[PDB]
């Protein structure tokens, strides 16, 4: 009540702190700008796969651990580097969240669902994409890389509203435990196991256009075919550019990168390319040149101040596959809801639209990617009002200069288990990941319920979580989060999730 | 059945082991004294907050922990000192218990209901307290010092039974986070934030009659002011006191003090006044004191041989805010279920009918401190038959020399979840308490589920529950502590407890 | 389902892996056999408790931790050595499983029985024996030793369909619990403790014939008397043996030893008997002679030939009474489900039909050895189809020369909680069970719910399951395992397990 | 300079703080008792072996668990209780340190020298015991019980010092390894081994008169005959008070109880006499009864008021032989330095010279015993000039109201390795005893060095010494406290230690 700055719009949007000034600077901007482009502005959506927080240079990493990356450096240091984006803790939920602007919990998109798993409801036939509602007002849309939420009937991109689709249905290790004899050799070298296996084993890149049938257009089966496979993707999303702005189209796409997911198998011009002369930092420079040269590209078009560019990742590191992991200084990783699993790199570039040299610490989800993208387009009104949506359009927080956010609290979910929030700079536990054995937060871990009080931590004074002061601090504080708390649970009986059984 | 020596007198309280012969003595000594007295006897309960079980020196604490309690100490030489007197873990629950006579799971009060919370009824109309029982048969009933069991409306003492009341309506650390500026400079230095928080900031002391309204009597701005928060308190005791034996009219009095709960700011006078010279010690020695006066007083106005004094604590000490933290030789602390947490300090004083110099091992609760005030006014019969009561009459226990207990368990929660019991000597856990940071059992603790045995301390040998042995050598009685938990369990089938909502 | 190698044969009956050609050698041995023999064959299973997988020197231990077992050696040199047998976690559980089928979640036998519970029905009334159906055809049947599945009226062996009883009730910790005067002082040496306690004191071992009341036959009152109670169980065992063999009649015997169930006190003529010279050790030599002294007699009788024998034990060493424990190089011990507590020692030996010098790894339960013994003597048609039968028969397992398994998966279940279960050999584990104090798995655990990931150990890599690695070498796989565990749970939905209340 | 407060008397002397109003009190009170009684005063020194701090009632133990000490409590609550009395970390340590006035360290007696050990020389000829110094000015010495210190040749109480000696050369589980079968049955039950362990098997107690030879006085065959070791100990004490009464001379006696080491064996009589029904419980009554015994005959004598009675202990609780063990509320136990190890209980008993009711926390030591007897006797003036000693004369201390203690430091060392130091009520650790087992402190125990700051725990607010905070309250002390260890050190470089080789 003296703490809620959220005004409820609609009642099945996720409130929202009112930002009048900073939407005022955010429509002028964009009115502006259209009467210089004369169309809607494009969004390149770069996101790379368990990336952590402090990969990038800007973050306190690059030449730090051995891997520069100058361009996505640049993109930071000339737009909006964005201190507090928050992901979901695995890579379907958070893939999920981007492209429903709904926690994954409500859509049943908590798993991948498999070719032949037997469910209830196809979860896509609900949920509705950005580019479903961002095609029908003349976008040109695109997933361009990896996938991973769902690969059944009517579950790809191009079939659930995009209008084309190039990439990995599944995930880069699905295709590498049939590659890497060594490494899987308990199922590899056992002749009688292998057969059993390679039956449901990865075909290749698939291509598919809105309309059309699915089509295998990169088959892997070496390990020479799955080192090209982020130049590959590179290609398709240079043509899929060249076209929509060769037509004058406005256009939506998101490049997925395969990396740096294990088993990463950099393309043969980056072996010791990074100073560490490691694969999964060999791995970051060709996902930092890749970057360089869709900038380029756009900039070569003229394109390049009529776009959005976001780079961001799903999820944090994958510790359990060190040392083919990223790195983040916060505690856990990838499959805990620590912040080492969800605060993420999240970077705003707009040449012309947002200043160079902003960073801040305003909360910001996934989720509101997809809201924004909407908002952009001019289609939030158009999304359902029998489903709740967690995104909040952060235009104004993006376009206004150290401009404050739109977002009042970050809610996180082990799939079905709620497990935490963050509210202003504190991150309150209700349930916690123990992990047993060091870095394997994923194979090795516990969730457990918490004692008397929940886990209060500072995340300005504490940001590596180390121990929990609980209420000793935040006895002010501590009804309103579990007022947040409850509220966000009941918007989940008044409006119900999804069941896929 | 061989083991269960407790009867069944009414279906709706906790079964009780009968003490016939200590009855007859109890009974024979109440008679007396009525007689030479001319009215039913008074009651004085001293209530410190967060005191631990060794704290007294004449518990093991005192001079060797350089905070000395010769009051406190002279209590105890001279009457019964119990050595297993347990409480709830937490502050809101062990006073629900001590004012209701059950266990605050039944009734609700596991959490202090702040003024705006939703709630399905007021637990306090359904409840009844010794004020309400004790009132209608002429005693004058107060409460003077901490409540914490709820500050919405009708929630106060003197709206729920109590003739009069005054002092905190929550608690001394609700005061202090608004007045210890760098201790809690991340809200008190935050202008903005700041300003929220210090709207629900507690004005002063509350001042209420029965059938009038609240007042701020003593106002807390500053740290002067709190720092008296104790004298006051003793003052209006003093008050009291006089007022009830003036009137000739039996008096039954909760003083509850503020201390020791953190942050603790005792009088200007006791500044160093301990050998250790430390905020929380020099606390000890201003209760110490307060508590000299007010049995001073009793003697000067000939009441000593008419009212019983018990000494007691609401839970163990809270560890969560060393070095503002009282002591206990045992396990864990305040927020757990360990005997850190409920295995309080508890001394019988009553001048002429209770032998000097007794210690005895009885088990006894809050709750039996509540079922033996209403024995002694004579109003047990009056209480509600749809409600169960977990507190039992133990008259029979403290005015016996070297009595035995007429309490068989002692049932123990962590709110909404029932953890342990005690029986005999034996401490059983269901669900373990398990600290992850030093000192810090309420802020950084799981709450766990037992293996494939529940775990069993021998407490004369294993005081500190430092390891366990479950089964090893109580296959004998293991089945029976099993068949207490579900009888315990079952009540609340019974019975059901109240859901707040 | 390109992994499922299981086919239904009955759909009330665990679904078998197929092994046909396997199959006709095992019909064929057999139709040999008794045309030679003239009747089915004896059955004899050497029941050990609490047997650590380990303990015998053909499975590493032995000499190796001071206590040769050379005629146990014998069996195994001479026959058939399984790697991977499995149990229950917990003897009644066990004993359950191998003389009703099933997993003791589904028959409600999760716990003895005490005469004194008053449960809704009699599990015995519903579950069907192997000594009820091998009678039914002929087998003169019985359990001499430990029994510990109820005591209740209807419970003992020699009431739910075998011929003959003649042991333990209960436990040897429930006789020596009163006759160890220090070890159990609290109870023993406390006069009114010892009083109550002593009442429920078992009188000695209990003789019982199908239709007849029940005996005291050896009264226990002293370490003296308990000090022979494996040779007195042996001279039944001898007796039984020799009347089923002078009257022509098939037998099937259960010789469940007392030993090495604490307190182990062997015989006086085994005091020091073993090099380690500590009593458990001593025990198991005790054990080494009784089984060489029954195969003995076997072979003077004439009957070897004839006669099938398994030695087995019911669960894994009790860790928690060191020293009195046996030995096992898994992690945990008995009361969990870690390979320690349930991975086992398992003997067939068959003289004439099992070939000589045989070590497997296949999959084997101790539900198998109850289906394989009703197959041997032809009775699998008669159990009842309104009951789910977890067992396997794994005559073609044990008859064919390095045969492989006919069972796929091994189910783990901790009482009511399904924590983990092993396919092929790789171990998933659910709960986790997690141990306080060293050795303390029974009396010091928790069960804890697992993180993002299922706990994966391949245990042919990570036999001691040291660390899990979860999904990183198991995504093929994982899903599978997911199958396999809702499909099990699923059975329990259609065929209800038994509410004993 | 600035902090020391203690001045140096004799250079070879531990300096003192200077209590000169308090050393007026005391030579007054000391003149007027020899007018009134006539000769010097007596010392009784009580000495239980492995009691820990809290163990008495008035400690806070006795009934909380379950073992009442009232003759121990009436002592202390009619006399003075120490609560800050320190020992070493094991018997013979400290055995040496009470009857040298010196650290172990300094005398070589930091182990039980066994017989034919092989030393440079017997380390007793140089160290000058009480005994040796009082028996000069016609006092009858004696040392009843266990010694511990050497059973070599030579070194024997009656050999060093004292005019008799009645007790046992080595300690408890000396005896009882070779009388309780079961519990050592890898040892007794290996005929081979036992026969080479048992030609060192100790025969019985042993007696001897100064210029005498060793004498048999009570063999020691059986568990009955070591059941009684108490009893006999006590007749002796008997004997020999009655015998210096009678002769009018004034006796110094250091009765050492057999209690509480392991395994005890209390008399027939107490088995089950205290609540919790265990043997080292009903040990506990045992010599609570024998002190009571030894009171009461000097008040019968008529010597109580001229007799100075010591109750103390030679460190603390051995955890490791749990259940077998005492309690203390401390950190570790037996065997470390931590507070568990050395704080021990001390208690001064003077009938009309020590004040009732004291509970003083200053600086006590076992050499302190050592120096103040040699004061009352008048032979301070005695010792050698070679040696540095220690102990500290505390006369002015337990002769004064409220005393201040003349102690500054207490120096704590394992054997030969300096570890921690008390100064005022903090407790610095230079070294850590880190123990890897619970209860493990003897057994399964680390010696850690420190990192950049030594370990500093203020006893007043951390008793439990549960986490040290080093110099963050302490920079203004650190630099003492290091200058406080440096001079120890120096003293062992000006006065060498022994080397018994
Ligand atoms: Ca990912
Ligand atoms: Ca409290
Ligand atoms: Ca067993
Ligand atoms: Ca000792
Ligand atoms: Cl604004
Ligand atoms: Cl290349
Ligand atoms: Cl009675
Ligand atoms: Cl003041
Ligand atoms: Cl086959
Ligand atoms: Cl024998
Ligand atoms: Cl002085
Ligand atoms: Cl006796």
């Amino acid at each position: 009540n003296v703490f809620n700055d959220a005004i409820v719009e609609k009642p099945n949007m996720e409130p929202a702190i009112p930002r009048p000034e900073q939407e005022k600077v955010a429509v002028s901007k964009l009115k502006n700008l259209e009467a210089k482009q004369g169309r809607k502005p494009n969004v390149l959506v770069l996101l790379v796969d368990d990336l952590g927080w402090g990969d990038p240079g800007v973050y306190g990493g690059g030449a730090a651990i051995g891997a520069p990356t100058p361009n996505i450096d640049k993109l930071a240091n000339e737009g909006l580097r964005l201190t507090s984006m928050y992901s979901q803790p695995t890579c379907t939920s958070s893939r999920a969240a981007l492209t429903t602007g709904r926690l994954p919990v409500r859509s049943g998109l908590v798993r991948p669902i498999l070719t032949g798993d037997k469910v209830t409801q196809n979860p896509w036939e609900k949920e509705v994409s950005q580019g479903k509602l961002l095609s029908k007002v003349g976008y040109k849309t695109a997933l361009i890389g990896k996938w991973h939420v769902g690969e059944a009937e009517g579950m790809l991109p191009h079939e659930v509203g995009f209008d084309y689709f190039y990439g990995l249905p599944s995930v880069q290790s699905d295709y590498t435990q049939f590659l890497v004899e060594r490494q899987y050799a308990d199922m590899m070298t056992n002749k009688e196991l292998y057969t059993k296996a390679s039956q449901l084993r990865p075909e290749g890149l698939i291509k598919g256009r809105k309309g059309g049938k699915r089509e295998v257009a990169y088959p892997i089966n070496s390990i020479e075919d799955i080192s090209m496979i982020d130049q590959v993707l590179r290609d398709e999303s240079v043509k899929f550019i060249n076209q929509a702005v060769d037509e004058g189209k406005p256009f939506y796409l998101i490049h997925s990168f395969s990396k740096i997911h294990n088993d990463n198998y950099p393309a043969p011009k980056y072996k010791g390319a990074s100073p560490a002369a490691m694969p999964v930092r060999d791995a970051m420079v060709e996902v930092d040149d890749i970057t360089g040269e869709l900038v380029a590209l756009l900039k070569e078009k003229g394109q390049l101040e009529n776009t959005l560019i976001i780079f961001t990742s799903d999820n944090g590191p994958n510790e359990d596959t060190w040392p083919d992991s990223g790195y983040s200084p916060w505690r856990g990783g990838k499959g805990t809801t620590w912040e080492g699993g969800v605060r993420i790199p999240g970077i705003a570039y707009w040449k012309g639209m947002i200043s160079a040299g902003q960073v801040n610490n305003g909360l910001m989800d996934l989720t509101d990617i997809y809201m924004t993208s909407l908002r952009l387009g001019g289609v939030i009104d158009e999304l359902p009002s029998n489903m709740y949506f967690d995104g909040i359009d952060q235009t104004a927080f993006l376009l206004a200069d150290n401009g404050k956010s739109r977002r009042q609290v970050v809610y996180m979910w082990s799939r079905e288990d709620f497990t935490a929030l963050r509210w202003l700079d504190y991150k309150i536990h209700f349930k916690v990941f123990n992990t047993a054995v060091p870095r394997r937060n994923i194979d090795a871990s516990f969730l457990l319920d918490i004692g008397t009080a929940p886990w209060v931590f500072n995340l300005n004074m504490d940001p590596k979580e180390m121990a929990s002061t609980g209420h000793q601090y935040f006895e002010w504080g501590m009804p309103q989060a579990t007022k947040f708390m409850k509220a966000h649970i009941a918007t989940m009986k008044k409006y119900p999730n999804t069941d896929i059984g």
